[PDB]
């Protein structure tokens, strides 16, 4: 079930899944439609679901990681697609080898130095590239 803010933006949550508290490398996942492309893992908030809960849930589903939820980085809109994503830091403390999306759709994941994450997100997911700006 998709949920929506009162303005009709689909509600989403995501995490910047960093390898360590140094926040130098982040985990991206492949696009579900176009697997040669990378994205920040995230997805729809469910009804009555806290965003931090959704974020953590989605990165579990899409990236197969768990960790220490850190700060909310921010709330990011994609105007073209009409969705609004709460983006948290998550310091990955657990990397699961098989996860929901790896199994169901063959989703991939890869660590990128922040600057390289930005680079590969830029073309198709520039909003996501912007998650890293600060
Ligand atoms: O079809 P796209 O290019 O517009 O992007 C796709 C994006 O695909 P991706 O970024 O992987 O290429 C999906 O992401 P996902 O399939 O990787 O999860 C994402 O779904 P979502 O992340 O919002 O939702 P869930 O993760 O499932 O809860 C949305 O797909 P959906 O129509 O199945 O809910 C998104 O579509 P829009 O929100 O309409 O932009
Ligand atoms: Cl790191
Ligand atoms: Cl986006
Ligand atoms: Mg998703």
């Amino acid at each position: 079930t998709r949920t929506y803010d009162g303005d009709g933006y689909k509600k989403r949550a995501a995490c910047l899944c960093f390898r360590s508290e140094s926040e130098e490398e982040v985990l991206l996942v492949s696009s579900s439609r176009h697997p040669d492309r990378w994205i920040v893992p995230g997805g729809g908030m469910e009804p009555e679901e806290e965003p931090s809960v959704a974020a953590v849930r989605e990165v579990c589903e899409e990236a197969g990681v768990k960790g220490t939820l850190g700060r909310l980085v921010g709330i990011f809109e994609n105007q073209e697609r009409k969705h609004r994503t709460y983006v948290y830091v998550l310091i990955v403390t657990e990397v699961l080898e098989d996860w929901e999306d790896s199994v169901n759709i063959g989703r991939k994941r890869e660590w990128f130095k922040i600057e390289d994450a930005i680079k590969v997100l830029q073309y198709h997911k520039p909003v996501q590239a912007s998650y890293f700006e600060t």
